[PDB]
């Protein structure tokens, strides 16, 4: 509807299922290549996307480092809030 599209997956054996990556000189995390099959395509994720936030904490401009990390540590599942780049802007 209004709200930013929230995919929440569950791990599952095979890792989540998608690629996440940034881009010179652009600060900001991207969904990218999303596996057929997997909890991300199951959540709702889709390649273009950007991430917002990992499990309720904003990581808009936190290094591809650092939310890697993030998203690594939880142990069950994660919360990501996307929103679509051509639609929605940080001001
Ligand atoms: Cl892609
Ligand atoms: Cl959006």
């Amino acid at each position: 509807g209004m709200l930013p599209r929230l995919c929440c997956l569950e791990k599952g054996p095979n890792g989540y299922g998608f690629h996440l990556h940034g881009e010179k000189g652009k600060l900001g995390q991207y969904i990218r290549l999303v596996e057929p099959g997997s909890p991300a395509e199951k959540a709702g994720l889709l390649a273009g996307d950007r991430l917002v936030e990992v499990n309720g904490e904003n990581v808009e401009k936190e290094t591809h480092q650092q939310v890697v990390s993030r998203i690594r540590a939880a142990l069950n599942a994660v919360r990501l809030l996307v929103v679509d780049p051509e639609e929605d802007s940080f001001l």
